[PDB]
């Protein structure tokens, strides 16, 4: 079984992608959350996305689906690591500061404590400046 955490966590992610709540994620609401991160998808590239994943055939991603997308680089690509690296990287510096991290995430729909942001840069940060470079946002990116 999962723990809560493990389970409120899977909740949190899967609430970005679902915005109006219904259940299920639509080509739209991907979309819109693609585009937060830099991306310019088609509807036809949204729908690929989501076929990769639809198990039950019914056109769009419910949790268990979105559970098998979550544990499966095609998507996080470079292209897509660099545009997402530019969403972070606010003032174009370089670097994503715990500042940015944190302003990001919350427009992105998730809200972190202090504690979880800086948990999050120690975790990613290699070279210990605080900050996360392109190199260890890809890490960070693409971790697990
Ligand atoms: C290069 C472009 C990119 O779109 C960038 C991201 C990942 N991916 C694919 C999309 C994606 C994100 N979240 C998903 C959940 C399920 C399926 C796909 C996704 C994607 C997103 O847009 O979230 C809505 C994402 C995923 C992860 C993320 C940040 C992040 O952007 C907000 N982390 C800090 C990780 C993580 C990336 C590495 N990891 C693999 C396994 C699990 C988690 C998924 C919950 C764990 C993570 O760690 C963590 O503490 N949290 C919560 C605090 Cl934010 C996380 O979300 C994801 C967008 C590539
Ligand atoms: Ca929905
Ligand atoms: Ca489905
Ligand atoms: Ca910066
Ligand atoms: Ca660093």
């Amino acid at each position: 079984q999962l723990t809560e955490e493990q389970i409120a966590e899977f909740k949190e992610a899967f609430s970005l992608f679902d915005k109006d709540g219904d259940g299920t994620i639509t080509t739209k609401e991907l979309g819109t959350v693609m585009r937060s991160l830099g991306q310019n998808p088609t509807e036809a590239e949204l729908q690929d996305m989501i076929n990769e994943v639809d198990a039950d055939g019914n056109g769009t991603i419910d949790f268990p689906e979105f559970l098998t997308m979550m544990a499966r680089k095609d998507t996080d690509s470079e292209e897509e690591i660099r545009e997402a690296f530019r969403v972070f990287d606010k003032d174009g510096n370089g670097y994503i500061s715990a500042a940015e991290l944190r302003h990001v995430m919350t427009n992105l729909g998730e809200k972190l404590t202090d504690e979880e942001v800086d948990e999050m840069i120690r975790e990613a940060d290699i070279d210990g400046d605080g900050q996360v470079n392109y190199e260890e946002f890809v890490q960070m990116m693409t971790a697990k």
